[PDB]
């Protein structure tokens, strides 16, 4: 098939459609969260996802949400549906979504991770060292009790993509 | 009776009166809180009041100010008229509040607690633990040094109503 | 005299004459200062002064910078007319900015002080503890080498 | 004849002909940084130029970027075009930026300088000691390869110009 | 180095603004006999200009007029230079300055009032005791100063004084 | 107490100020009786003139009638009157000195009237005299020369506070 | 008949007020008839001219042409004419006091003309006088000064009933 | 052959008005040489300005530019030119006669003008004098004196067609 990458969000109907899609690889790959708050998240205007489809279908994507003021982006959901996995899918979605904070000059990604992801996010340049101080993320991102947090630092200046 | 929830706040002539409603209850359950004081904050248009309404008469509310800039909410005045205590409508008030501010992503409450209430702000999940910065609040909510600040974080995953 | 207390600031003819009667009074009083730097501050939108009049012109004031995401306030330029010195006038000036910032939820007056004011300071309340961490004031307040860092705290008060 | 302009894509073909032309100059003098880096920084609205013009031509600038609600600026490039290096125009251009930013209520520069160049910082005024707490600048300043963070106190009273 | 000559008064941005509070200094500094509060007054005035001397960016001199274009002529209000500045013909060139503006203005009178430590520079731009200008013309209009010498300047159009 | 003094005029249109205007009329008209009212009414409700009520309690004690002629760098003063149980405590000096600090905002310094035999004390109290510095042709035949009347002059100082 | 006055003038367009102009400077023409008829038609006409209508049975038997100079505090009494028909029965005195009223209404005080030997008693009967108090700087080159007419001067009281 | 005269002024002005100002620019130029031409032009096509120009065959052969005070009552005579090959032809006086018939229509009946050794008879046959009526205090200041030169003053008579 031909695969394509496109940032989109709730800010069309082939969007709305593809929202809808991704929501349902959010909830099928994370069967943890709840769907409805998947859902409120993933159509809420300032979060933004990064689609992965292949042959017009959605089969992957990251949502995310960009925090210009405080310096970094929050990595919310990630999933590959289940028969792309381990391909390779995962990474070319991490360093699309790379290249667009390069471009938009955000430089860190904070992220929380079970022990499930901790493995995949290490292997994207991600460390549980943070170096973003606590009085800039505490009560702008999701906290999750129970799980990790996670930082990436991104260089202006390599290709990603 | 037909008990409703509504988010007012003066920013019809219905939601005047149930204003004035507020500001009755508030001052008679708080009697040493200034009424003047009490009318200023109920009527101003960066304040709004969550009144608890039975059989067309308010005999609750919570009045708050959402400081989404910073992350967290300041609950104001909590009040049940007294012959309507110790039913339950306390807690449904904060419940209905909690979930009001999980849909409006703000996920921290910041309150001051005197020696008559902590025991409810206890059971309604305030802790003395505050994880807010104090650099994020020192400006914004209004110290009542003497009473104790306390602080509920809300999980955006669990239904509260 | 009737006498009038007004914090007031650039966003009217009676404000801006009186804010050039404040920096009169500020540059006459603090004569190293530059005058153009006392000008470009009392003249700043994110500066407000509070003006003490007598019979319709400025005869003293305190210009100050709030930092509120901060939790203080910077006091930039304290001063009274020579006629009208040693009279309590400092002190209700002061004692003015103290109300005006305790409705405001700001407790922390933060200065520098030199050998000419320090005592003034003092007796309104300024020390050299320091309880504002350097984290939340480094980099706001102009840092001013061979003067006296000096804080005030206020106590905070429910209104009526 | 020399003259010193405030440029940057607003929100004019002379100042969009100088924003090439700063970028060219900030490419050649400095070969690290690719080149569409550069450009997006310099052709941001939220970054700002101090361009040093010589007979309508432009051979050096400042890019900057200001940060009001943190209190310092980033000096994001520095360079003279290497005709016209060792005659003073670079001082002369941090001078300017200087008198620009004391009018502007901003008294702290924050840089990174490669050993190359901390030589000419140290004779602006810069120093290595960086009084600006870590948690008020890290992720709003690009964290540079290797350089060294540098910082520069004014003064408000005196007439750098 | 960068001297420019500005007519500027208050309509004001705040360019215009921090240059009338230099004149308002400079003008209080050096009349000390003029309460600070009516030069302010005047300066701020919009009926009145003021024609700044500014020095790299920071006022240095002025003269603060008031233009009668009904009665004929202009009331000189305020001169002064900065008094590091004083003696260097920075005073000669304001007025030559004011000259130039009032010729295209088509105003070629100007009225003013000394007192005997100012009749001198006053001379020396080409002013006289003798008031052509008739007294119904300008009494109650020009603002009298009791013991100062009222002095005119007669311009010509059709010579060059810049 | 709570006195208050405003500047008002028929503007060729409310009915709070053309009830003062008609309080001021009937103190002016019944302070000076041999005057025609009719003659009163008309000035104060013209619109090229003002006058400066007093007011104390909601009602009318007294005011200043005046016409602006700033062409002419002069303002005429025409009817002055406090009412009869409210004289001698200050109430006419303080009118002329609000009336003073108003005309030096509009810079017009010099003030005539024709002051009649009872009223050149209290003229010459506000600073009037007869030695008259605005030359004739300036106001001659815009203010009306009443037999009999003395022709009197103030001139205003805009160094010094006059409120 | 019904006698009316009426104070009209060719502003910036009545077919009434048109044809009286005509029927005013008809009748000033007739009973002027060494004033040349072209120049009495340019003034009449004239928009900063109004001319004081005497109208009998709608029928114009005179009036007075006027130019007001308001900026110099006086009013030019241009051409009087009535009716042969009509003289010596007070229509001219009439006509006079109504225009003194009109003045009084308008604060002008001072009416200036220039007389020529056969006008000089009935101006002096209207209260003018040869002695003039309006200093020449305010009304030379405003008025015409005719060579062998006589600068007359009327001043007016506003506290005087004239109509 | 074709003779016209315009009254023409750079009104705050077409194709052939301008190229006829810059015309006059020039021949008062050539003809009043010890006037700056910057001088002339400023004035010229200053708008409160205004000149009478004569135009023969389309060319601009003379004029007067003149600025009319109408607050003042009079006119200023600025310049008067004819071109060299068309002088003593009596194109001057059709010039200043269409000028007086001009201000008559307007209302204005004084010319003051300054004018030196050479030009005063040109002005005495126009009918002016060196006895200026007209009072100090309403020209000073308001027309341009030139020392060396007389003021010459000049009466019109708005009963009498001057062209
Ligand atoms: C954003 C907030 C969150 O934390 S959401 C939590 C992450 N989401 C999930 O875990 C949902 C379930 N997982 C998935 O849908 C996919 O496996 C995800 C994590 C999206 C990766 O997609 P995928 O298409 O397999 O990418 P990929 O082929 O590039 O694999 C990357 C390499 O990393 C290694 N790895 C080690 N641990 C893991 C892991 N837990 N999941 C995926 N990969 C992991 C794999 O060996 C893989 O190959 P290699 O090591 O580069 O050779
Ligand atoms: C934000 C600043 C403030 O306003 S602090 C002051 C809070 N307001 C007041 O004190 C006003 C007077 N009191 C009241 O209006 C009500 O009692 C308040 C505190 C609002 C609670 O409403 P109410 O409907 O009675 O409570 P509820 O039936 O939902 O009971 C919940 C559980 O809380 C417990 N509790 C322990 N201490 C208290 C206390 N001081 N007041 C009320 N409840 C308290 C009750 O025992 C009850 O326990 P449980 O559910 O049986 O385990
Ligand atoms: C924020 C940075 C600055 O502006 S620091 C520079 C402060 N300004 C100056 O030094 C300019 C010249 N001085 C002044 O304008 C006034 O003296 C200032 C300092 C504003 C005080 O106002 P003033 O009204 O005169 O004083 P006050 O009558 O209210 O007296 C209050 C008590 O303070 C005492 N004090 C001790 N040292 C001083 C001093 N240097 N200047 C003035 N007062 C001082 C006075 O004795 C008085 O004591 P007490 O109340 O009798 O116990
Ligand atoms: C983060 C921002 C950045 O761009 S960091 C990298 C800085 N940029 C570069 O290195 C680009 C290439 N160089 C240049 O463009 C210019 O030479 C720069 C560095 C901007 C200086 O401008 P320029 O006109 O040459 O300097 P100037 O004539 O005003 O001389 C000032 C004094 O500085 C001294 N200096 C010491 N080390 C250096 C150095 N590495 N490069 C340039 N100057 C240096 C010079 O000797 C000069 O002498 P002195 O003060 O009289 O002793
Ligand atoms: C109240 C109404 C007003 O208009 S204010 C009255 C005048 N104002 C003042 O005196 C204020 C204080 N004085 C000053 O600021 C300056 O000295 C003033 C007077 C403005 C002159 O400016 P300044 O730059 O010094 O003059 P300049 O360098 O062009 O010198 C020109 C020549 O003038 C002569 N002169 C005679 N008397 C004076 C005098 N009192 N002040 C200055 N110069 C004066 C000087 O000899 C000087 O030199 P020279 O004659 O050309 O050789
Ligand atoms: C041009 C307008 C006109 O028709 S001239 C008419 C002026 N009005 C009248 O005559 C009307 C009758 N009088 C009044 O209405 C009031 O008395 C007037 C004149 C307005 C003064 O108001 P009133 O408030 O009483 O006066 P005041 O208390 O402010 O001042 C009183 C001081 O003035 C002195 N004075 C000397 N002669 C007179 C006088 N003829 N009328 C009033 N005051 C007069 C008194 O000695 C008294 O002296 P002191 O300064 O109070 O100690
Ligand atoms: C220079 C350009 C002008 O417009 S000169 C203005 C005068 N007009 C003329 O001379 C033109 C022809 N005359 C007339 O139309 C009328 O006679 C004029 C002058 C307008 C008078 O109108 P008429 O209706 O007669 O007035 P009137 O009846 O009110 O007479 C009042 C009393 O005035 C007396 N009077 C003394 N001298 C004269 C005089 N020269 N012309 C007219 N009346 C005059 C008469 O005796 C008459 O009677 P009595 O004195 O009350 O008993
Ligand atoms: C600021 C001052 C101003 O307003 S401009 C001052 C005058 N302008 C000039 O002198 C410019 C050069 N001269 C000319 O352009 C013309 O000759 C002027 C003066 C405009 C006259 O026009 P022009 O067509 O030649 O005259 P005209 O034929 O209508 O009449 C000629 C009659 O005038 C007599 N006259 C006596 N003195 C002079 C004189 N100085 N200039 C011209 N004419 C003069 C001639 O003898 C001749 O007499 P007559 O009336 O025919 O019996």
């Amino acid at each position: 098939g031909i695969i394509e990458f496109h940032v989109i969000g709730n800010s069309n109907r082939r969007v709305l459609l593809w929202l809808v899609g991704l929501q349902n690889v959010f909830s099928h790959q994370l069967p943890r969260m709840p769907k409805e708050y998947i859902a409120r998240l993933v159509f809420d205007p300032k979060h933004k996802t990064l689609a992965l489809i292949k042959d017009g279908r959605v089969i992957g994507g990251i949502c995310f949400r960009m925090f210009p003021t405080q310096g970094f982006t929050e990595i919310v959901f990630c999933a590959v549906t289940s028969n792309e996995q381990v391909k390779g899918y995962g990474t070319h979605l991490m360093n699309h979504l790379k290249e667009y904070h390069i471009k938009h000059n955000i430089l860190y990604f904070l992220t929380y991770a079970d022990e499930y992801a901790i493995g995949y996010f290490k292997k994207q340049g991600f460390s549980k060292d943070i170096k973003v101080p606590k009085s800039r993320y505490l009560g702008y991102i999701k906290d999750y009790e129970g799980a990790t947090l996670m930082e990436c630092e991104l260089n202006p200046r390599i290709p990603y993509t």
